[PDB]
């Protein structure tokens, strides 16, 4: 499959998973600027909403949204944790972990639009402290990760989201569940293997 | 299982659905504005994030976030339809609309935001105006429903959304598709009766 993603983008999280199941990759690195494919072509073909990511699973297939493209990833791996059985509380549990970090990412995105005023910038602010105060009510000092024992997809996209946090510097010492979260996360020799594929530190 | 909603909200997709799916349910009128339940309870012991919908599937298990609880019906229902095989491409397809439905949710919402200035009102509608045209280039005039031959979860999302454009009084006239398909929802006999069960038209 081919994963088309910016670099430190919230296609990280599904370029995690797809080395934590171990199949096999390809990456496709998007300017989002020119809305253009490495190759000069059209990227609003790939993905008409313009967005990464996206996986093309194979010729004339290509699935976005990040909650889609996470799943596929998880249900065609071994990886039982990714895959719980539809229909499940757990697999309930993971679809409302991920929904979850929509709201997360949705409330972070207003922090990198541009002319953004001070005034409009304060409210983006108000928005990502409270979605990050009600992560941090939904983890539980009883799970080693999210949802239970296992690391599990939702793990990897709110561990991005909360990076963005740190790379804008903003102050996450009150979300101590979330940092500890990504900490974990971070340490996964897979994680580091997907960081390096993208030239992240 | 018991919902709780509120008149002409989100949650109106997942009592769409399981109306459809004919299993038994139980509905709760949530007050946003105080963020009570019926009996003058606290909301946010139900959803600690506030929202419209929630599903109590039984007494200390509530699932939130509408692509979990709509996925969460369909596997627990007997159309086929509405529980593709996890990993199946459909199943992608499935969770890839509803994921843009919860796109379009968000372009949307600003609309309805308190004290929204005419400034910020225009930018709104230019995202909404985005939004509905990325649905209707989505929507192919070689389905019925927008997943295929068959109606779906997305499909009642969709079309409650588009609703909100309509109860605004939006010219959606340029998109004639995504009108088509809430015209071929809203005439379906279990939407009509979830609308009923909430006092709607
Ligand atoms: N500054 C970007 C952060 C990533 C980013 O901002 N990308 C998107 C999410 S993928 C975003 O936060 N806002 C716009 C969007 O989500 O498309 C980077 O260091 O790569
Ligand atoms: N005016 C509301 C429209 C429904 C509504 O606005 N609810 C929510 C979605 S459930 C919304 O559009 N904005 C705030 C939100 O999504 O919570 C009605 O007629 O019931």
């Amino acid at each position: 499959m081919k994963l088309y993603y910016k670099v430190g983008a919230a296609s990280l999280a599904p370029h995690i998973i797809l080395s934590e199941a171990g199949l096999p990759y390809e990456l496709e690195a998007v300017d989002l600027k020119a809305k253009k494919t490495a190759d000069g072509g059209d990227y609003f073909a790939v993905n008409p909403r313009g967005a990464v990511p996206a996986l093309e699973v194979k010729p004339g297939t290509v699935i976005t949204q990040n909650a889609a493209i996470l799943q596929y990833i998880g249900d065609h791996s071994d990886v039982a944790a990714f895959k719980p059985a539809y229909g499940s509380i757990e697999r309930a549990r993971l679809q409302e972990a991920l929904g979850f970090c929509s709201d997360l990412h949705a409330a972070f995105s207003g922090l990198f639009a541009p002319n953004l005023s001070e005034e409009a910038r304060a409210g983006v602010i108000a928005n990502i402290n409270r979605r990050l105060g009600q992560l941090e009510a939904m983890l539980s000092d009883k799970n080693a990760y999210w949802l239970g024992d296992d690391f599990t997809q939702p793990d990897a996209y709110a561990s991005v989201i909360i990076g963005w946090g740190v790379g804008q510097k903003l102050d996450l010492s009150a979300y101590p569940k979330a940092l500890k979260l990504r900490e974990r996360v971070l340490a996964r020799p897979n994680v580091q293997k997907a960081f390096k594929e993208e030239g992240l530190n």
